[PDB]
């Protein structure tokens, strides 16, 4: 049974000696310590903001690709143009990047291992390939000494209104198709193996007394309705949005203090918010943001499935991404003919991929006489057509 | 030596019953004022008993006695032509830290202290004062008080140093503030009133204020020698974010701790609670979180203020005459209009123009009257204003 939390820690994944001694493991770790030491720029600003500017991100290779329902890719090549939309907030990324944390320290504790977060890193062989993983595992196990998860991808995801499908295909039932396509972008720029995605669902407590009556005697940090963990987080509200009627806006801009680790006994948990607050002016934070209110918060549903590398199956589709990132370097040095073509696909519509790639390969075999490249997305893909009866399905009614 | 030997004794009632006439009249008198009905303040009644009555701040003006104002201010104040209240540091200062002073004296001098609202003369009804507290019968240690019904007003000057010598009417007391509390006394029939003058530095940090505690007793310092504690800040929802943030600081409300000599636990205990429970204090729906603030007492006088009965009674006359001048202009409004005109012409400070040209209006309507001009010479006090305003004003020496 479980008497302490101490007997939550899975030891499964425990290395028996202080040396890897397996193949694998070895180039795993080594590629982690590669990695490392790897410049990454300090956030929003100089260098950090040119190193987005030379690559596609992870989550434009599924559009790319025209396997993605949301967006198409003449989106992608117009936004590395300078010429998209702006991004306004909304509920889903709130709640993703509110709990993202939370479900790194429970994944760090279950399974004994450091999770370490990493920026933008660009693919050695083509620049142009970038990603940003939630975290990687370190050769560190939380208790003792090495851990078999090394190099392991670590992707959270906490849904707000889809729910966690737990069997079917794991390219497209159990891990949608466009995040699986981030995960191999992820997986083959850092040179890794396998990724862990797990996928949450959350609910919050109404107030501190809620909190305190859920714990489980002995061991205060698991829910008893849940059986999970459950702790506790402080928002804090933008002062430029703190004063309007839009309060979703405001909502959605706001900044999380996390606690330090999970299983807190609640005097822990009530000297780690006096602390905070106590010292919070003098907290960077305090300058922009302003203490909203506590969020409790108990962990409902928890799947965790691995995902593998397939590396010929990506390195399959390279060729179609340069022919794309040519075009985004082509309409970054002709001015003109970028405004042309912004009049063009307001003429035949975003969804008409074929004819508006025909007309970007006519404009850029104009001036490229030797290019091999011919027009792109000339048929759906079978991912296109899928979500098409989708869309089918819901303009019905 | 604990914080139990700074309660002072001196002050306990051996019997359980009052022996003494005063004793019993300042009681029965207590338990006359606790059965006074008060309204919701800022709603409804409480407006009306407003434009009722003179405040007791208005007294030393209306005797042309007051350094700041002259008494026609207070006549087009009480008729809807004033200027409106613009906050400031003074205000903020003393509105902020009014409560500590009230705890300090609570727990040194061994009393429970009440607070009541505005209260009228019953005898005058245009008479009215609101005084910061009143001493009960019940001793803090238990049993009864000798400070039952004796009046407490607490001053926290920002700038203005506190004069330990001389005449109380002037000196250790400003005159202005002296009017001030003998109103208070004559409005609720009590015999005295304790004048607490306080000086307060605050810390930069929890660990400065930790720092400073007196070894022994922890809740004393150790560079002032006096009490020292916390207070929770509040932010208004309205004007924060403002380019102006004077405006905002002098618009904030605070949380006052429950008691003095807390140790460092009750501290951090009742700061985490206070926030934690803070969605469920009705001051959430317009105030924010804004930060801690840890003080300590720094200088602290206590200078014992009688009634004279007889001297304030020699006054009524005065300000029954002034007040059936604002009565007479809340019912003309043609001739307030005039009155406003005439006041533009001449300045606010001639006030024997003025009230001249008012009782001439006045008697139009009332042929038998006997009301005579006010303030046809200038007062004492006048005199001695006017010399430090030549004395701030001239340009040599």
């Amino acid at each position: 049974e479980v008497a302490t939390y101490e007997d939550l820690i899975s030891h499964k994944h425990d290395y028996p000696k202080e040396i890897y001694k397996e193949s694998h493991y070895i180039r795993r770790n080594t590629r982690l310590d590669v990695i490392k030491k790897i410049p990454q720029f300090e956030q929003k600003s100089k260098e950090w903001l040119k190193q987005r500017t030379e690559s596609l991100t992870a989550t434009a290779i599924s559009v790319v690709f025209d396997e993605d329902p949301y967006k198409h890719p003449i989106v992608i090549l117009l936004d590395k143009c300078g010429r998209g939309l702006p991004f306004v907030e909304n509920k889903f990324v709130h709640h993703g990047n509110k709990y993202e944390q939370i479900g790194t320290m429970f994944y760090s504790f279950r399974n004994n291992v450091e999770v370490g977060e990493y920026g933008l890193l660009q693919h050695s062989g083509h620049k142009f390939i970038a990603a940003s993983p939630d975290g990687i595992c370190s050769k560190k196990a939380n208790t003792g000494g090495l851990s078999k998860l090394v190099g392991r991808l670590l992707e959270i995801k906490f849904p707000f209104s889809r729910e966690i499908n737990n069997s079917g295909d794991l390219d497209g039932d159990i891990c949608p198709h466009y995040y699986f396509l981030q995960v191999q972008t992820q997986l083959y720029v850092t040179e890794m193996d396998e990724c862990d995605f797990l996928q949450c669902k959350i609910d919050e407590y109404d107030s501190w007394e809620d909190f305190v009556k859920d714990s489980n005697p002995i061991v205060p940090g698991l829910s008893k309705t849940t059986n999970l963990e459950k702790g506790c987080l402080i928002q804090l509200s933008d002062k430029n949005l703190i004063g309007s009627d839009d309060k979703e806006k405001c909502l959605y801009n706001s900044k999380y203090i996390y606690p330090p680790k999970l299983h807190m006994t609640n005097e822990e948990i009530e000297k780690w918010i006096s602390s905070e607050i106590m010292n919070y002016h003098n907290n960077d934070l305090s300058e922009n943001y302003m203490i909203d209110r506590v969020i409790y918060w108990r962990l409902s549903q928890v799947t965790c499935n691995l995902i593998k590398l397939n590396k010929e199956a990506f390195e399959e589709k390279i060729p179609l991404l340069q022919q794309f990132w040519d075009y985004v370097l082509f309409y970054r040095q002709h001015s003109d003919k970028l405004d042309k073509l912004i009049k063009f696909v307001e003429k035949v519509k975003e969804d008409n991929s074929a004819e508006i790639f025909s007309y970007i390969n006519e404009d850029f075999l104009s001036l490229n006489k030797d290019s091999k490249y011919e027009p792109l997305y000339q048929e759906e893909t079978e991912w296109r057509k899928k979500y098409n009866q989708i869309k089918a399905k819901k303009a019905q009614m």
